[PDB]
């Protein structure tokens, strides 16, 4: 018997050669939890390769590769029997949303329903904002210490996104006994990737936003038989995924929309399977709420303007 980490080796150097990876990422790459770039290099060759018209949708190419890379180096350690405690490969989570159940109810990470808010951006007047319950007596898209940090402007294009990842996977798997209302989602981006990044203040997981596919009703949906394709024309917005806190401490360009997502982990699973005869189990670990989670909220009071000179008259 061989060394688990020995075997895993073996495979990706088998992968890293026939995929003519560069020399110095091969030569320093040790099956270690960090080491995603060799893998990706792996990915982005086999893509180049084999997929030169793929067409991403609210995703960076970067942001693709790297996750398709994750879900190798799952595989790779799935085959080879390695785990290091603490450091899950994929970075992301099964989330049983249920937010494509109920007509016009979200629910959040918590698995409580959202609540209504007004939110007034500038003047527009957003009359159908959700929030998370412990949220409820926030100003919108402000978040408290027990948040999970979500919150859409508009309620109703955040449930035609649900709507639309829960179709897209209808479509891929026809004949699901399970799995039809799970998210795959991330639970890291750059900013905390390693187990021990320097901790920050905000979000805790990747922001999800749904965003608008604007020109998909000027389509005509009797010329498209592709069941994936139409999940988009009856529900024209995709979730997208960016950094934990993006910027409109840490923030990064991570960006892919969740039907990429799916995407980037079958498509591993191809790659996988042209070169490698069975495919090991791997489970993206099912969400659970906890305060690991949890908004990190800093309060500051902030004085509003007094034109007198003294606080008060005496
Ligand atoms: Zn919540
Ligand atoms: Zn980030």
């Amino acid at each position: 018997i061989v060394s688990a980490w020995e075997k895993g080796m073996e495979a990706a150097r088998a992968l890293m050669d026939k995929y003519h990876v560069d020399n110095d990422l091969k030569a320093n790459f040790k099956l270690l939890p960090d080491q995603v770039e060799a893998l990706a290099a792996v990915c982005k060759t086999w893509l180049n390769e084999e997929h030169r018209g793929l067409q991403l949708t609210f995703t960076s190419n970067k942001t693709f590769v790297t996750m398709m890379g994750r879900f190798l180096q799952a595989y790779l350690q799935s085959f080879a029997e390695v785990t290091y405690k603490h450091h899950e490969p994929t970075g992301c989570a099964l989330w049983l949303h249920r937010c494509a159940e109920i007509e016009g109810e979200l629910k959040c990470l918590h698995g409580s329903i959202m609540i209504n808010k007004e939110h007034v951006i500038e003047q527009i007047s957003n009359t159908d904002a959700r929030c998370c319950v412990h949220d409820a007596a926030c100003p919108a898209n402000q978040f408290s210490g027990k948040s999970c940090g979500m919150f859409f402007s508009e309620g109703a294009k955040a449930q035609v996104a649900f709507k639309q990842i829960k179709a897209f996977m209808q479509a891929l798997y026809p004949n699901a006994q399970t799995g039809h209302g799970h998210l795959l989602m991330p639970l890291r981006c750059e900013c905390n990737s390693k187990p021990g990044h320097a901790p920050f203040l905000g979000r805790q997981l990747p922001k999800l936003t749904p965003f608008a596919l604007s020109n998909a009703e000027d389509l005509d949906a009797d010329l498209i038989s592709d069941k994936s394709v139409l999940a988009s024309v009856h529900h024209p917005a995709l979730i997208v995924f960016q950094c934990c806190n993006p910027v409109y401490g840490p923030n990064c360009d991570f960006k892919i929309s969740a039907p990429d997502l799916l995407n980037a982990l079958v498509m591993v699973r191809s790659l996988w399977s042209e070169n490698f005869t069975e495919l090991p189990r791997m489970v993206v670990p099912e969400f659970k709420w906890s305060t690991k989670h949890q908004y990190r909220n800093v309060s500051l009071p902030v004085a509003h303007s007094d034109a007198r000179q003294n606080p008060f008259d005496f």
